[PDB]
């Protein structure tokens, strides 16, 4: 008996792409109470972060009435919505008019509601008439977009987190599994203890909580996982672990130039990847190479897990192919606890920003920018006249910035990102950001985030369930959110400030006809109508019963989809198929090995920065700290940043722990903590990014991947020495 929760709210965590089920406890309009939704994935479970959300909902630190800097270097202040949206609308409607849409953009995110990046993303490329649509995702998941598109002809996981109760080994690489996606480190964890024959790799530079769990930790030099994963490959096929019955039907092979190949061919090219050379290149034992080969082929069911050391990356895209490449001629795919899982950060990168393309190159529901036929299928469905969505791509978000500094974009909105924080090389973006004629809009709920040190306006959102939506999580569900409280002051639902925004700027009323994100979610389930997205099946109605659907779900009646590519279980394969496996998208339902050359950083140390210095997640804090950061519990072992330094290097060097040290790069020095162990495998340094006292992005390089354009904030050349 209670005082006390009188109701239960259901929803997603506001965190990782774990995409958690969540019920919120409400009683008198207020959160008292969060446990885990008993019927979504996560079964109930949440980590410390997901159980100590209702501080975060509750907190009175919030950003609550529209604010206005009347001049650059001026204060914020007070200023009223119908003022604020006046002074929006007009600014970007003037722009257009003496400038044209391209000097306009959109950087959003994976934390906003698939709602609102949806009505974003029609605002600007169908309303405005410019691609200029970016986010944060791009800085994430654009590489695993890259890479499951040129491999499988389509983008997201085949597969789903069902599958590691029934894999027998786990390849996780480029991925701190513990401390990034704690409930499913947990459900692997849990795999290993119910079955104690599953055999886990992991594959990464640093000795992290992970690999605690694993029979082999392998701690690759920085940059050459390209060629172990090579190396594997090599073994797998000379000792006859590979499955000529599945790569002879269900793959094709394009050799290093990209042109068509074949096995024979294959088997040339890896002749330059011999466990041997390999071993020296990667700095560790040639054993590693054979056990982690042999652990992932002869295995009844490999699953692969990676996340942003994969991603992160100039050769990105590539080396997502290449964990492909070994489940492609293994035929660990489309099976039960067998396939290639990309791990997604943000909650809702998947169903936002990339399920409905709301990235400068691309349109809803697997549809592309310089595709005509594509863009003619979106002005039929957002009844635009012929040729209003431009043939060419808009801004990629490095490019978008950089076109801010010059100028070129003059009004840009931010929406629930710090980019003044979060970007690489933070002195070039600062500059860019601080341009004395920019206009930037910033909707945003935390008075602390750094981004507000450059906006000109601020627009007040309602936080996290204080409004419905949908959000995607890494493994194709869709799980909705209802409101469970009221937003505080004078906030707003962004789908209605956008839809506000829009109307006011001139944009065809018929283009933003949604009262509510209830409305946007029936477009969007109609723009993805017989494409291979296909949600049509996932009404409110359902969604709200439901703890998520998986896509494809194309009817109301149909459960959603857990294998995709594979007769009878995916829609999309027809069912009278002559194959069992259908990789439809390629044009001949064939899946691509590529034989891509292993190079490496960007940047890469020398005399001069001997170093490889990286940058990662840690347990307690959420990026920015703008929320976890209001967790009174989640500072009490990391309130601030440090450095990482292994004690080999330490005790060569003459650094001893929590020493100060300056860590220096070509773009900036830093004075910072030094935690001294094994963490860090020799010649490589790390730093966490949620310290905004420390602003180590400052440090890193800008450089991307010439086919993602994801950042590669996971490798650059560091010197450290004492302060
Ligand atoms: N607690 C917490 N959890 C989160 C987040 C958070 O901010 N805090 N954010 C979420 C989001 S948006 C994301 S993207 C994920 C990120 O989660 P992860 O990518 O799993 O975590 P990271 O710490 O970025 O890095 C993963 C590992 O990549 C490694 N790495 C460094 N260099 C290399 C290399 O050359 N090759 C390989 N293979 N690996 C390398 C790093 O050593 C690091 O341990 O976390 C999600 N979950
Ligand atoms: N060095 C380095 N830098 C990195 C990475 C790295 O590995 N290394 N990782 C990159 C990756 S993978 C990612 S995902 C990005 C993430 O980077 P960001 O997205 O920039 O960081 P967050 O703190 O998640 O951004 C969330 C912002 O939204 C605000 N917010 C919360 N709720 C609401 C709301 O309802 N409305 C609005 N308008 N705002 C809200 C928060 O207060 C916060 O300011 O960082 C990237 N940056
Ligand atoms: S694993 Fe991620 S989604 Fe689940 S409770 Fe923890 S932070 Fe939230
Ligand atoms: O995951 Cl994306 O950066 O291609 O939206
Ligand atoms: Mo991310």
């Amino acid at each position: 008996a209670d005082n006390r929760p009188e109701k239960w709210v259901k929803g997603v965590c506001r965190y990782c792409g774990t995409g958690c089920g969540v019920l919120v406890g409400v009683k008198d309009g207020k959160a008292v109470a969060i446990q885990g939704n008993p019927n979504n994935h996560n079964a109930g479970l949440l980590c410390l972060k997901g159980s100590l959300l209702i501080p975060v909902l509750n907190s009175k630190e919030r950003v609550t009435q529209p604010l206005v800097r009347r001049h650059k270097g001026g204060k914020l202040e007070p200023v009223s919505w119908d003022e604020a949206l006046d002074l929006m609308a007009s600014r970007f409607r003037s722009s257009i008019d003496m400038y044209g849409p391209n000097s306009v953009a959109w950087y959003g995110s994976g934390q906003c509601l698939t709602e609102e990046s949806y009505v974003a993303n029609k605002i600007f490329k169908g309303g405005f008439g410019t691609n200029n649509v970016d986010g944060n995702p791009r800085l994430c998941m654009a590489s695993a977009v890259g890479g499951y598109v040129t491999s499988f002809g389509k983008d997201e996981p085949m597969g789903t987190y069902a599958d590691i109760d029934q894999a027998t080994c786990f390849f996780i690489i480029g991925s701190n599994t513990s401390e990034a996606h704690p409930v499913l480190f947990r459900r692997i964890a849990r795999r290993k203890q119910v079955e104690p024959g599953v055999k886990i790799i992991v594959a990464d530079p640093r000795r992290t909580n992970t690999s605690r769990i694993a029979d082999m930790h392998v701690a690759f030099r920085p940059g050459t996982d390209l060629a172990f994963m090579h190396s594997m490959a090599w073994v797998i096929i000379n000792e006859e672990l590979d499955n000529p019955r599945f790569w002879q039907r269900y793959v094709n092979f394009m050799d290093a130039e990209g042109k068509p190949s074949d096995f024979e061919g294959y088997k040339a090219f890896l002749e330059n990847y011999r466990p041997e050379k390999v071993a020296e290149i990667c700095r560790v034992p040639v054993e590693q190479i054979y056990g982690a080969a042999r652990a992932f082929a002869e295995s009844a069911a490999t699953m692969s897990l990676w996340c942003m050391g994969i991603n992160q990356r100039v050769q990105g895209v590539f080396a997502n192919n290449l964990i492909h490449n070994l489940h492609l001629i293994t035929g660990q795919i489309c099976r039960p606890g067998a396939t290639s899982f990309s791990l997604t950060g943000q909650p809702n990168a998947c169903g936002g920003v990339r399920d409905g393309g709301a990235l400068s190159h691309l349109l809803p529901a697997g549809r592309a920018i310089p595709n005509a036929k594509h863009r003619a299928e979106m002005e039929k469905l957002w009844g635009l006249p012929e040729g209003r969505i431009a043939p060419e791509p808009g801004y990629h978000t490095v490019a978008l910035f950089e076109a801010l500094g010059r100028g070129d974009v003059k009004c840009m909105i931010i929406c629930e990102t710090n980019p003044a924080h979060t970007l690489p090389n933070l002195n070039k973006v600062h500059k860019a950001m601080s341009h004395p004629e920019s206009f930037i809009v910033c909707i945003e709920a935390f008075p602390d985030a750094v981004t507000l040190e450059y906006a000109d306006l601020v627009l007040p959102p309602a936080f996290w369930c204080e409004r419905d939506g949908v959000y995607g999580c890494g493994e194709r569900r869709y799980s909705l959110t209802e409101k469970a409280v009221d937003p505080p002051g004078q906030c707003r639902p962004t789908v209605n400030t956008l839809v506000e925004f829009a109307r006011r700027a001139g944009v065809d009323p018929q283009l933003v006809n949604f009262r509510n994100a209830e409305d946007v979610w029936n477009e969007w389930r109609m723009v993805s109508k017989g494409t291979t997205y296909d949600f049509w099946g996932m009404t409110r109605e359902r969604l709200r019963k439901e703890s998520g659907l998986i896509w494809p779900c194309p009817s109301e009646d149909h459960p959603g989809t857990s294998l995709r590519y594979v007769r009878g279980q995916d829609p999309c394969v027809p069912a009278d198929h002559p194959d069992r496996f259908f990789f439809y998208g390629k044009p001949d339902g064939r899946a691509v090995i590529w034989m891509r050359p292993a190079k490496g950083a960007a940047e890469e140390p020398d005399a001069e920065y001997p170093l490889y210095l990286t940058s990662m997640r840690v347990i307690d804090h959420w990026h920015t700290a703008t929320m976890t950061g209001k967790v009174p519990e989640l500072q009490k072992a990391n309130p601030i940043a440090f450095v990482e330094i292994n004690e080999e290097d330490a005790a060569r060097t003459g650094i001893k722990h929590g020493d100060s040290v300056i860590v220096e790069t070509r773009r900036d020095a830093m004075e910072l903590p030094a935690r001294v162990s094994d963490v860090c495998r020799p010649g490589l340094i790390a730093v966490p990014f949620f310290d905004p006292k420390k602003l180590v992005n400052k440090l890193f390089l800008d450089a991307t991947d010439p086919v993602s354009r994801e950042p590669e904030y996971k490798i650059c050349a560091a010197r450290v020495r004492k302060a």
